[PDB]
């Protein structure tokens, strides 16, 4: 009868990062943004995770392209290996659509390449059964947009990644006009961030920034090292403007830095002297005053690069104790072990650390309570759904709507997998879809079943021990001297004795054993899981993985 | 020459727990405190470590005794295990030596308890050529105390533990005159907190702490839980006071509270009708707004009956959306995730939680920069040297005593191990002595060498296929069929192929394999390791480990 649409997510309910939604309508399908979920980060990497994909495959008749909302890696992770399997128009950002091209390259997926098409900022784009709008919205990221959807079942909003800085280094202010505009004709769904619903008080500008960059480089006396992450762009450009304007050449390590800066200056967002980039190799020939190094590893890899560093294996930089350390990596809880590690060990190379401004204890990125309202204020939106949030955050983000007079009745708090559907005046749940994820390797690049490394560690713990008997089954017993084999069981001095006396043991039983069962492999297993189950619950209290094979040469 | 002493210690220098200090003077050794140090904490419970105890042995005949300066189980973790090897007086304090004793007869070390030796507070105990006294200081803990020890060499301080908390629970307040009298004859040797030096201005007293109680206990129509550690006697002190305040029963949950309960009430440093405490198992019996819950698993698990009970399998307890659940488990970085795990699962049962003011966030237990100022100006000593803390915390503390006037050549940062001779006048290293750490596995309670799970997880990196092959010396070939194993190669229903892919590769080299490398299983082996580094580089750039067996049946 009435329009209505179906949104159901696949990524960033339950997970900081790794977000992606689908809306279903019709005979109409978008895909709004593919990031990738980061739920450690250790001394030398992080973990590596990608939204299962399973429901693509089933309408893939419907979908009419790729909507992207940013030129971030946390946000597009999984754009280059999806197309490994499915191929749609990608209808994005001129930047956006840049560094995703670029992502797909690496991950030999050109043939999306051609699906890029460019949307035009403040410019309305039709996409099929839908208009989709980018509006610029402040935020670290130097570029970034939102998503206006018109429809004849209402307009929908997309928000997302967005801290209202007042006064941005790219002094280009959010175009709140639009966003009033679609409050004013009546906006039906609003998706909206939910990061820090836990904080009060606006976040800080980035500007706030500025002055820790220009007292630090003046007082400065050594060389300058950086440390973030390959999408961190605003803040190295922040970074290396003031070096120049202290005279300080950059040297940048980590080829993703390189092509993101090629990509941006070849752009014209910025502008940069070549001449004043320098490699590592060279720090040696200037003086240190005059050497700032930037530094990152793979994506998502930042202290990596300083763990080698504290261990003197980077064979390019040799840390001294004049030097000022300046770290921001990507702020997810849990990292703190790592990042005071690498602390103690560069304080033993007696390095001054400068960390407490770009972390998210100052600057999360990510809006506030009282920025929430204000957008929520903007919108006068009929149905408010928080996403990229965990469950916690989206609770406390609604009980702040609540707040600002939205009826209970249009929040909904989402699972990931969950279907809604959504109509004029209509919202409830209707099933849930199998959501997933998915580990790749930064050095092999391919994607993995969960399943092989959970069975891994799951028989990880408690010890594992093969054995092979040569039996005849003529005798019901060994007739060739057993081979076995363990890790993670005992000690080989300490556990020579020990295996070997339940090895007697089990040699003694085929002294006397069943030739059935002997004869039988199966049976063997059965009776060595049998034997070590009993002989892990008097020794550890476990029953670990048993290997048997028989033989009959 | 000179009187003299060398104090190299065994534990607290590099980890947040796991304190140890043994002292070493001529034909004189006494051991101060011997705690745990907990490196992570997650759902089900945490990591074991207790100090390594080579040293100990190699100068048995010195040591006059123990000296624990905590009824606490973060310092006299390792007492009762360390008696499964060597015996010595414990000289403490009647309340620590219970506790102590407690944790031995776990242990079944009962022979220590008779070592049990009562040192009065405020009063001097001569213990061989040093005297020792124990100046009580305000600290979270019911009891604590301070270390003065006076020998001909001069006078040693060891604080350790201690928050000069103006208006503790049991208004019983440090006796600063003996510590200002010993600063006034001359200290020479200081051992001072250094966990918050990052922090600025002094930590809240935990009376501040007690509105939280009554208001929410005011407020509260339902159950109210409880979850924290074993050894937090005055937080769960102050939590039943408001809950008899608020008339709700108290159910104590965990062997370890009832204990503790127990054996302070007999003590008499509280008072509480036994009748007024209850068994989870009648819960159901009572009013939710008359049930309070106190919960705590092993020594040092307090979030594994939390995740139990999210996962509705504590058989005694069933989480309600009217409950109001405070959580205080040990705030030591890195467990942020299993916090939030649990919060949001907490919060699917629709339950309020109450986290904020427990953690280290508020208070952390430990003085910071400007109560070690206090100290230090209450002390002016000739020679300090921090302890308990990473190098960092030590360092930041070092920086505040330089603050305070204290010249920098009679203060030194420690790493575990080392040995510093320490004179009237006089302060250097020496050298360095073995430390180390070594697993317990909460069920078994056995000391386990770091070895065999370093190996078991260092191995676990990369797979794990064995093999066994019955070949005739005669034919450098197999003659009957090998058998094979794996795990975490490959899923079994896909590695059924590829293992067996490589399989026909190994079995047809038998077919012309050669007779003496055959007939010996160390080529044997070789050539199926090489064999497994090729397979693994090609596929996962690896190198697992590879078992092979030879058999001559």
């Amino acid at each position: 009868s009435k329009a209505s649409v179906k949104i159901t997510p696949l990524g960033g309910l339950g997970e900081i990062g790794g977000n992606m939604m689908v809306i279903e309508t019709p005979k109409s399908a978008i895909v709004i943004d593919a990031g990738m979920s980061f739920p450690k980060e250790g001394l030398f990497g992080v973990d590596i995770l990608i939204p299962d994909f399973s429901y693509l495959h089933q309408i893939k008749d419907k979908i009419a392209g790729i909507i992207i909302t940013h030129a971030h890696e946390d946000h597009i992770g999984a754009t280059p290996y999806l197309f490994k399997e499915l191929q749609f128009p990608l209808y994005g950002t001129p930047l956006s659509l840049g560094l995703i091209g670029s992502k797909f390259d690496e991950h030999g997926l050109k043939k999306y390449r051609s699906y890029f098409k460019i949307v035009e900022k403040r410019c309305p784009i039709s996409v099929g059964e839908f208009i989709i709008e980018w509006i610029h919205i402040t935020h670290s990221i130097i570029d970034s947009s939102a998503l206006a959807i018109q429809t004849k079942a209402g307009t929908i909003i997309h928000t997302g990644d967005f801290k209202i800085d007042h006064t941005p280094v790219d002094n280009l202010p959010t175009d709140l006009y639009r966003l009033a505009h679609y409050g004013e004709k009546g906006v039906m769904l609003l998706l909206s961030d939910s990061t820090n619903s836990h904080k009060s008080g606006t976040t800080p500008s980035e500007s706030t920034i500025a002055p820790a960059f220009d007292t630090l480089f003046k007082e400065a006396q050594g060389r300058v090292i950086m440390s973030t992450f390959s999408s961190n762009i605003h803040r190295v450009y922040q970074a290396i403007q003031y070096g120049i304007k202290y005279n300080r050449k950059i040297a940048v390590i980590g080829r993703s830095m390189e092509k993101n800066l090629d990509i941006a200056r070849e752009l014209g967002y910025i502008h940069l002297p070549y001449q004043s980039f320098i490699e590592a190799n060279e720090v040696a020939k200037y003086p240190d005053n005059e050497v700032l190094i930037v530094t990152t590893g793979s994506q998502g890899e930042t202290m990596s690069a300083l763990y080698r560093m504290a261990t003197d294996e980077h064979r390019h930089i040799s840390i001294k104790p004049n030097d000022l350390v300046i770290i921001s990596a990507k702020a997810i809880p849990g990292n703190e072990a790592s990042v005071s590690a690498v602390l103690n060990f560069l304080i033993k190379k007696e390095a001054k650390v400068a960390y407490q401004e770009f972390d998210n204890i100052h600057v999360s990125g990510h809006a506030a309570q009282e920025e929430q309202k204000l957008m929520l204020r903007l919108i006068k939106p009929k149905f408010f759904l928080p996403v990229h949030g965990e469950y916690n955050h989206v609770a406390r983000h609604k009980q702040t709507a609540i707040s600002c007079g939205v009826p209970e009745k249009n929040i909904y708090l989402m699972e990931d997998g969950d279907q809604v559907e959504v109509g004029p005046a209509f919202i409830k749940k209707v099933g849930t879809i199998k959501s997933g994820k998915s580990y790749v390797d930064n050095q092999s690049n391919l994607s993995i079943d969960t399943s092989i490394v959970q069975q891994r560690e799951e028989v990880a713990s408690a010890g594992v021990f093969a054995a092979t008997i040569f039996v005849n089954k003529n005798k019901q017993a060994l007739l060739e001297s057993s081979q076995f084999s363990s890790l993670g069981l005992v000690g080989f001095k300490d556990e020579k004795p020990l295996i070997k006396e339940i090895q007697g043991g089990l040699e003694m039983l085929l002294k006397s054993s069943n030739a059935e069962i002997l004869n039988n492999p199966k049976k063997l297993e059965d009776h060595t899981r049998n034997f070590i189950r009993k002989a892990l619950f008097k020794k550890f209290r476990k029953y670990p993985a048993i290997i048997c094979h028989a033989h009959s040469f």
